[PDB]
């Protein structure tokens, strides 16, 4: 029996694991463990795939979150019961900012809270922020791979107007930022994330696999 | 479109079926369409698993929702873009309510919105409720093979934890809203607590579909005897029969 | 004295009866009476109309409600101190679907809520929906004098756009419903809901005539 | 339209009247109206009955308002339809402050908006205020009886009920929102609570119409000692007399 | 050191003064002084300028709030913290109805509550209500140097539409009164408005000059 | 425009300054200016002092907020279109976490928006978030100085008193949504409360402009010690070097 309701895992499968990367799916998880040294698939039920690596000798955790801020609760509230305390996103998104370019990478400071789950973890007043050393260490990783940056706020909704959030300034959409950024600020967990551009309506494969680079090598300043 | 991105689907290979049987986990739903005709595996992508089969000579389909809302936002939408007009959930849950035993059934009626998704398809004033037909055929359909059945409203929450009030966590704590929301749910009559009905009632509700819920009941937090491990397995194959049984009926 | 602050009714008014019939006025009270058995006035004060009268044997209460929810929410804990646990309600209303006519009868199944009575009794995100037996009890009652059906979802506000409700579906407007069914499906009495369609902006008393006796045939099945 | 649906009167009825007292009985407006002079009943339908009156010479109207906001709305829009510029609302209440005691006088100088029918003639952060020219003639008129007058906050509730924390019940349990609400008010200073006029007030604040209200006070739920019944029909003919004596005033 | 956090004074400075008129600036707390007798200027820290003088032999404070609720929350807190039971605000704005005139003086009964610090006093339905003596002393003071008044609805918020409030009947607009009628009228403390009215956007020194002596006067009555 | 009504300054008074370092205190302009090249008085007016000076060559601005969101607003938005594009919050603060000392210094990632202010400029769900290249240099200029740092939430309030659920005051009471709001922040983490950045960094998060914040913690009400009122003043010119030698790396 595993000691969490849904991952399927034991305390002892993480050896000591403090990080978790947690992408979106399975097939990203795969991709990032790849990156690091002894990867370890440890389980899989239904949304949550989660493999075990190593980092400069570190073991570190990569855990699928599934679609949406439900189900990534359920993911991040489990590995911390399990012991993570830092949590990086990962993913790839569609610009909106008409000076932001595919293949740049996006560094989320905070987003803008449109979901529900968020709700469940704090008011709509407190600030789905990320945690300064993990945005700076995001920071640091993209400019060690020449990647071009920028650094600022995320849409995050429940749904899969477009000029209102830009003109505001947010950078790009998805699901389940303000789940984990909320979730993380509130409970002394600390999260950041990254995201690679591979649309921007206002190469592709590359864009996702410089921005599994950058998750790994934020990682490893942050252990 | 004539394809859908998610299911990675046709509408040809649906063959006209208009009913859909969603469970949460794609792990069961080849076991549901093994209980129908002609069964086949049309698709399987992420957490969308579907099957067709055949039901008393009508083609029907069985396709996971995954967890969550927007999850099965995404699964409601494209179904429905590929013809499915009505959806019968069927899962497995905990109940909240002391008189509601492990083996019971509970058909839901309508379900307290707590959740982000369903908002999306009304305003919260619009009641999450399941159409009539659709429950009918599965109050009918428990009572043919015998159930124990409780016919109610059920809370539909965005977390497993917080909003289902769990203190057995990391923090060990609930946000100021949800403190106490449990107590104040089970004195309103709410039977259980699950995940994905309030995003799929109000769809279907507010966009002229069918679409009713089944659930077994495999623990009851508010018990102190723990399931016999034995007829949680039992109650999901009990519930099974009763969705399938159900379908027969909306035919 | 009576054993209510406004109904002006002991509890052995009621002789036993655990099922009322709530519409709106005295005029229609007094007409649903007429249908049953032994018939008796019983009380009359303000907005509110007590009749008596019985079903195969049994007593059944028949009680006017008065406008809005915030009369009705005084009806309906009154009748339930005085042991009521069923209420089955009885009204006229104008339809909003292009596809239900005049003389039709709109059984609802859960209620818009858009009044402000509804919120006292549970937060919005509680539905306000009808008993399942009580809205299977109409339905047969309808199918059982031939009458066309439609069960569906109302709109209750406190007002005496018609277009998003209408997309929606909703089949009509009133303005009781909401506090009835959320009061009663929130505190464990049993409430169902029946009108009969006199307007269509999208042959009249008939319609009402068989409304009235849907809700009676529909409390005979429920006692 | 030269006619009313709900109250059942035309424009000529009234006399060109442009004041009205309005009760929520109707039982209660024939002895209001006979306190002035030519008192004549008008109509009477449903809740609604009105008659009218000449004080000092001028057309005066009296109609009940029925119970709660929906049902005021819909005199109060009738009457400004017919010409009525000018409301005073005169009822009986309960207290909730322990200085105050039975057959003592409130007087309204807004509400707290604990309802839904406000809602529709103004946002919740619009104030349900009371007209000072009315409360003034109302104030005014309570001195020159000698009643001891409170002039402050009340809280319009739309039940009788949970919204007034009352826990003598069916179920014996408030809603969320609403538990501990009548100490919070009562620290905050609210009078008492009553139905009607949020909608009243707003509706008039809104749309350029004079609004004012009067109550006298029957019974005192922190008070141990059960009120005269006695004193308590003398605080109703009390209260007939100030709102009276203010129309004569607003003339 | 004062008894206070933030107006640098001792209950002894106000040697029993119960009430203050609370102007938004300093500049406006001298010329208020001006017209009183034994004005002594008490404090001058940040927004807050604190002068003490005399009306018919009784002191009276008069104290500048600063910008907004905020400021003015700590002002009417503080002041009432050193025995202030009564307060009066004078300003000047600018009023949004045909029918008012530039000169006219604007005593409001109840301000539209859409600024935030209100809400920390008491929910959005709580009334902003001026306290009825304070109105009426107001009102008899504006009576009796001849000038044109209005009383009504303000409109506060925390911005330095239009045609809403109009057909609402809000005379003006200021950021003020919400917070101040709130935190007054929820607190047992008794408040009061009047502003002159300089400009009409549907002289000006001299309509400022009124709007104090009223103030002034108004004091007077309620002292 | 080429002059602002509150600030009392044209454009060309700045000389093409394009940062200003914001305290809330006028008084405080002057010291912050001194501290750096030919600091010379622009104007004041109100609580709105402004001085300009010289950081390596480059023109900077010193100008107070006052106390609040409405006018602090005020202050930002002038100097924004006077040409300034980044907007360094300096302040002094209390702490409510009791693992933060006196004498410490908070650099702010985001504000709890209990504000009214912040809300014109964008919807309650927008972050209240600060420059990350204001944040990243004032944090190392912390660490430059040697001084301990907290780096996280601060909850910006619109009182004083019941928004930091003070009890010691006239009333003794907070309204309900404000009852142990303290307490939830703290177990969020939440290092200290203050009245202006929610609207500071609401507006320039939403306006393309950069803004950060740094505050010397000069008390702590969760912790028995009282300051050493010595340590307090230290505590004020350590935050003052922060924010000018931040100044310096954000040129």
């Amino acid at each position: 029996k595993s000691d969490v309701f849904h991952l399927g895992l034991t305390k002892n499968d993480l050896q000591g694991a403090t990080l978790a990367i947690v992408p979106g799916d399975p097939d990203r998880v795969e991709k990032i463990a790849a990156l690091m040294d002894k990867p370890v698939k440890l389980a899989s039920h239904r949304e949550f795939t989660t493999w075990r690596a190593e980092l400069d000798g570190k073991p570190v955790i990569v855990c699928s979150t599934g679609i949406g801020g439900p189900s990534t609760s359920i993911a991040v509230e489990e590995l911390a019961q399990l012991g993570i305390r830092t949590f990086l996103r990962i993913g790839t998104t569609g610009a909106i900012q008409p000076h932001i370019n595919v293949g740049d990478v996006l560094v989320t400071t905070a987003s803008v809270r449109l979901d529900g789950a968020s709700l469940h973890f704090a008011p709509l007043e407190f600030p789905a922020v990320a945690d300064f050393e993990c945005t700076t260490a995001l920071v640091e990783a993209a400019k060690s791979i020449g990647a071009t940056t920028h650094v600022g706020v995320t849409a995050s909704s429940d749904t899969f107007s477009m000029e209102e959030w830009q003109a505001m300034g947010v950078m790009n959409y998805e699901m389940e930022s303000a789940t984990l950024l909320t979730m993380c600020a509130s409970q002394g967990l600390r999260a950041g994330m990254v995201a690679g551009v591979i649309v921007n309506r206002t190469t592709m494969k590359q864009t996702e696999s410089h921005a599994v680079k950058i998750v790994v090598e934020a990682a490893r300043r942050l252990l």
